[PDB]
């Protein structure tokens, strides 16, 4: 799909991942929905399909999965589920209204009321 | 998305739910690739997304469970996983060349040689 705030790459194409289209500071915002993060090993068993853990953070995706392989570095962190996490995504690092983001980077708990003017 | 076997409706657009277009006698097979499901109390606790369970089922969604919300009642069932379940899905009810499809009814394990005959 695609949307003003970022454009998403899943469909094969010679390109994985989800780029972002607004040049900005660390502090970003996107958005998405397609992922089931949780953090246990009976997870690990329960959620077998396209797994994406790092250390504490235990996931899966199905068409995001392969989207996020593409990363040499964390470039964002993410959070989209109904259970923990939530139902948005932040971008430590500055935009170059074209960049690439991935997810899976530690946890830091932290925020800084986000700003998404429009787009 | 939308594939020549049957239409998919998950973009919201004032109607949720995957369409087939091709009818036929009880016993068609429909394809998709959103869904996690397993037979578990610690999967409603594991797998805690868009669930979706019925009895016995124990499913979760990401785009599709909304899609699947609008079913008054089993219109076929449906299977799309790497451990139980498995990668097809079969209609029990005749299509009319531009049906609505749902998930979820019972279990009643059988089959009967689909016949795919391209589209």
């Amino acid at each position: 799909m695609f949307n003003d705030r970022v454009i998403v790459k899943k469909s094969p194409l010679g390109g994985y991942g989800v780029f972002a289209r607004k040049s900005f500071e660390k502090g970003e915002l996107v958005e998405e929905c397609l992922c089931i993060v949780r953090h246990n090993d009976d997870w690990g068993t329960a959620l077998e399909d396209y797994l994406f853990s790092r250390k504490n953070m235990s996931a899966m995706a199905l068409g995001f999965g392969a989207i996020f392989n593409h990363s040499k570095d964390p470039n964002a962190r993410h959070e989209l589920t109904a259970g923990l996490k939530r139902m948005r995504i932040f971008t430590i690092k500055p935009i170059a209204i074209g960049e690439e983001i991935t997810i899976s980077y530690g946890d830091d708990y932290w925020l800084s009321r986000p700003r998404l003017t429009q787009n």
